[PDB]
């Protein structure tokens, strides 16, 4: 095992520690393509993080120091080994840099959370946060990147982040965060506190899956597309996709509870994998 082998194998860690799903799926990719995952998904999961700003800064500095010296020796004042692996990945592919600046513009702004007047900025966040992820592994997940490859991956990783939403709309609310808009909460007539305190309503469901209907629809667009990404890769983002599709049926199992966290038990992944590995 090498130095660089170690450093990988931190963000290895640290993806199967917090997200099993697409640790699960991605995983699953051939060795050198894994790896570079894995060091997209810590580079993001540590902007994430740099809340709990002085180390946001320093994470943004480092990705600079890598995007315009590539090949020089930096001391990185965030993460040395998220860094190495970062810039050992940069090295062999073409980095869409510009979507991580994205990405931590965006983490700044939650310090300064307002609510979305309507849809189209909670869609905004979603590229923020989510699309832009969709953006940096793009050249990781196919041979010839071409904008319809990008355009996939970012409606993918939107949808994720929106189920990611219908999903945590409970843990959401007790941090003082509601990601569902003023303009469709007005429309569906909808008050999260009074929900989060007196349970569900047909209102809520109503609200809840009309943002539901959109996540699904993003899905298929993206399935009926999958065609743009490697041949490896395909039933890897399959598998990735339907596990986060299913976490919508949970919910309604769990009749849209605000006070836990649903879930996929890895037994149902491996099911998943099989339906689709089945036709692979
Ligand atoms: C794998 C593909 C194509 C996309 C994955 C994209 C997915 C689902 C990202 C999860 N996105 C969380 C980003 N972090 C956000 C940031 C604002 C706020 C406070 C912090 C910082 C934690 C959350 C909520």
């Amino acid at each position: 095992m090498t130095m660089m082998d170690m450093n990988f194998k931190y963000c290895h860690k640290i993806m199967k520690k917090h997200s099993k799903s697409f640790s699960y799926a991605f995983d699953l990719l051939p060795e050198d393509q894994r790896k570079a995952v894995w060091a997209i998904y810590a580079v993001c999961r540590k902007i994430d993080d740099s809340i709990d700003i002085q180390f946001l800064n320093q994470i943004k500095e480092d990705i600079q120091s890598i995007e315009k010296y590539p090949y020089e020796y930096h001391h990185f004042q965030s993460d040395r080994r998220i860094m190495m692996a970062l810039q050992h990945v940069a090295q062999h592919k073409n980095i869409a840099f510009q979507s991580f600046y994205n990405l931590i513009d965006t983490v700044y702004k939650d310090q300064h959370f307002t609510m979305f007047e309507t849809d189209a900025e909670l869609f905004g966040y979603c590229y923020g946060v989510a699309g832009t992820v969709g953006e940096v592994l793009t050249p990781i997940l196919s041979d010839h990147e071409t904008h319809q490859t990008y355009d996939v991956a970012r409606r993918l990783g939107e949808s994720l982040q929106l189920i990611n939403i219908l999903r945590d709309v409970g843990e959401d609310f007790e941090n003082e965060r509601i990601y569902f808009s003023k303009q469709r909460l007005k429309q569906y007539e909808v008050d999260i506190a009074e929900v989060y305190q007196n349970g569900v309503n047909n209102h809520y469901i109503d609200l809840w899956e009309y943002y539901a209907a959109i996540a699904e629809k993003d899905f298929r667009d993206v399935m009926d597309q999958i065609k743009v990404f490697s041949i490896e890769a395909q039933p890897i983002i399959e598998l990735a996709a339907r596990i986060y599709i299913e976490i919508l049926d949970e919910v309604r199992q769990a009749n849209y509870t605000l006070h836990e966290r649903v879930f996929v038990e890895k037994r149902k992944k491996a099911k998943l994998f099989h339906e689709i590995n089945s036709k692979y």
